[PDB]
């Protein structure tokens, strides 16, 4: 199934943060309405924040996270969880190799902000 695609409420500010846990340099692309809105790049094996940003979901609300290592797309796992009908997390994991720990780039999207 498709992973890393989320429908946010339109015209809403949201946070996106990426962590790295891999010897491979992680490239995280955040697409809003099918157009690239942010790009994070970095290497860490100790969960370092490789990028954090505030974005707007625009009129479509469609947010897509893509992860590539060595120009090859990582395998993604994702879900969205809502707490007290109000607090939203869109969660992405990714695997760039064979050990299947799926933490190589971890991406957290959260809203609302402010
Ligand atoms: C490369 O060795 C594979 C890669 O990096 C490792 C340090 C480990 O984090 C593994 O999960 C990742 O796929
Ligand atoms: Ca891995
Ligand atoms: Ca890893
Ligand atoms: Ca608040």
């Amino acid at each position: 199934a498709t992973q890393g695609v989320f429908t946010l409420p339109a015209n809403t500010r949201f946070g996106v943060t990426a962590f790295a846990n891999s010897s491979g340099t992680q490239t995280v692309n955040v697409l809003v309405n099918n157009e690239t809105a942010a790009t994070f790049s970095g290497q860490s094996t100790n969960n370092a924040v490789i990028g954090t940003q505030v974005l707007n979901s625009g009129s479509s609300g469609k947010v897509q996270v893509q992860v590539s290592v060595n120009g090859r797309p990582s395998d993604l796992v994702s879900a969205q969880v809502i707490l007290t009908n109000e607090l939203n997390f869109a969660l992405v994991g990714s695997e760039d190799g064979t050990d299947n720990d799926y933490n190589d780039a971890v991406v957290v999207i959260n809203w609302p902000l402010g």
